[PDB]
């Protein structure tokens, strides 16, 4: 049978920012309070980023105990290792004893562990720092995804899927864990790229439990994984790069990734659906990576989305931001929450087939088709 | 039908370094010859190594030009990314290209790519570099695996089976690609531990073609790969770690690191090899990662394995040094060519099954089970 979701679940650091409160909070600890013209140009980015609060394991007490990371490009890679290595597989280890109580089996029963973190990387990983904390099997088959940025969340379940698969009685437990601990920095006239992260990017955690052939007795279905696809988008080269430096993870943007997304979504669309006999895309549900605003605008106006099509996955954004990795698993734990709430008749809002969208460096989208379940 | 090898290719930096020189031009090169001390030792672990040559892309002309290399603490990360950024997937690409001529059927035909490094993370990654430089179909499914150090190549074996086996038709490219970059640098008194990876590391890069139920009259098999595991040793956490930092690449290794390996590889062989009735380990064809002579030394002694079951094994590491994750390609490469030669009755020295191992920080052994292929 096909690779099926068996539990979800997130975790979050405790802290939390408000998003109205932010461009004067950031402002007063990167001590850039005169630089007036450029607050109103992060106030702005803030009010367009529909998020309304942010969690971040990044207090003011640690930045004032590590002040180079409130620089724009303070050598600061060594005082952001020290704070995410640690961070990372224990907002990961808070999400995974989550999904586990959900699934309701023995963590010995996991036979393989995908761990997807770009907040910083190590040898051994955050695969092997999570093995330890839970107790995982010596034995447990690991897959350690470093670095591949906002579509990875995507790339876990192509991965589990094939995983799963591929191996009768495997139980995979994926822990994407994300925060801004490396690219955080001070803000500065000539890098407005790396000023727009600032006002997305957030902390999170989510985990889930991925197995083909259910045992119904004991087990319960959430959605089933049933393709997975990853392309390159033309003439996109350089549009989104991320960097590893002495000062920290940098980013840098190229004008159009929005267009890039919408001009060329279609064509995985297409792709995906036609061997379905699916090509109306109003009648699947949508899970779309939501760290780019502009981006999901834009794609539900190129395709003519109904309005609502989008909701939980603008839905997360509001409530989390861009988590990287973990938004589109947060956005499939909000989904089949609140159909149940709802009495919806299925996981997927009612409907049987839908699509899950990661976007992220290269231009890359991935392309996962789900199936929903029932009630 | 079981994951199968097609192709196999190995590319190395020209430039090239005899070991019996190496102490002399390392302390010159480093301005260190006042260190006599620390040199002796330094010229026994080059000896003992028992390395004849290594492949390194880092010229003295470029060190020159990167003195900050030279420290042994130097901040240097930006500088080593700049240089490994490029060359990972350019050495990647020379291999690459050799190993899809070998395998003779169009690259639009392969479908899945792993790329696998520890000498340097970005965003895109290597993967990304490489489907750009080879032009692979933009719809290729990639896999990145970043920093899992010296057992990552049977790792990247794990992964392709799952890949090539749950997909009808599937091809993987899979390229290796490392180099000393981010771990050179200058001797000091009281960090002799990473003197150890001065005398070992080196450049090389391998790719393969993989998929299963190959097409007989157009490709030709060289090894199928029966199964593959993972595991990490009690009470090793901390013998191997490997830490990212402003300096680059700074290795952290225990005088017990053999004892670990050996003291544990046979429950790996017999969880291994259980379910194919062996338990003769001088009965099945041996690759095992050989960048820790030690390790085979001790092997070797625990298990009573014949002087001779090593052999290719220790010749790469004779001929190129520890390239981390290449090694046991560059051994599989070198096995199935002497058996070509020597008119052997098998692909794997005449015998039907064999081990592939990787050792690697966690402490992690990999265990790969193959069966050769006849003449």
């Amino acid at each position: 049978g096909l690779a099926t979701i068996l539990a979800i679940s997130t975790a979050t650091p405790p802290n939390c920012v408000i998003q109205a409160d932010y461009p004067d909070y950031y402002f007063k600890i990167t001590n850039s309070e005169h630089m007036t013209e450029l607050k109103e140009k992060f106030r702005r980015l803030c009010e367009k980023s529909m998020i309304r609060k942010r969690h971040m394991c990044l207090t003011e007490e640690i930045l004032k105990a590590n002040p180079n990371m409130c620089l724009h490009m303070g050598t600061s890679l060594n005082a952001r290792q020290d704070i995410s290595l640690v961070e990372v597989p224990k907002l990961g280890k808070e999400a995974a004893t989550k999904a586990i109580k959900e699934w309701g089996q023995p963590k010995s029963k996991i036979t393989h562990l995908i761990f997807c973190t770009s907040a910083g990387v190590d040898m051994p990983g955050a695969d092997y720092q999570l093995t330890r904390l839970l107790g995982l099997s010596p034995e447990v088959k690991r897959m350690m995804i470093y670095q591949q940025g906002c579509y990875a969340g995507a790339t876990v379940l192509r991965l589990a899927k094939d995983l799963t698969e591929n191996n009768k009685g495997s139980r995979v437990l994926i822990v994407c864990s994300e925060n801004t601990v490396p690219t955080f920095r001070g803000p500065s006239d000539t890098h407005i790229d790396s000023l727009v992260g600032q006002a997305l990017f957030a902390d999170g955690a989510a985990a889930l439990i991925v197995g083909a052939d259910p045992d119904a007795s004991i087990e319960r279905p959430l959605y089933h994984i049933v393709s997975a696809s990853q392309t390159l988008l033309p003439d996109s080269d350089g549009a989104i790069e991320g960097h590893i430096r002495e000062a920290g993870l940098t980013v840098h943007l190229k004008k159009d990734v929005p267009a890039f997304f919408s001009a060329n979504i279609e064509k995985s669309l297409v792709d995906a659906f036609t061997p379905i006999g699916i090509s109306d895309w109003n009648s699947i549900f949508w899970i779309a990576h939501p760290g780019g605003p502009a981006i999901l605008d834009q794609v539900e106006e190129k395709l003519g989305l109904r309005k609502d099509k989008l909701k939980a996955s603008r839905h997360v954004m509001s409530e989390f931001g861009n988590m990287s990795s973990a938004c589109v698993l947060f956005i499939l734990d909000e989904m089949r929450k609140t159909c149940l709430e709802e009495g919806k008749a299925t996981t997927g809002e009612g409907l049987d087939w839908g699509v899950l969208f990661g976007f992220g460096p290269g231009l890359t989208v991935e392309t996962v088709v789900l199936r929903s379940v029932p009630i």
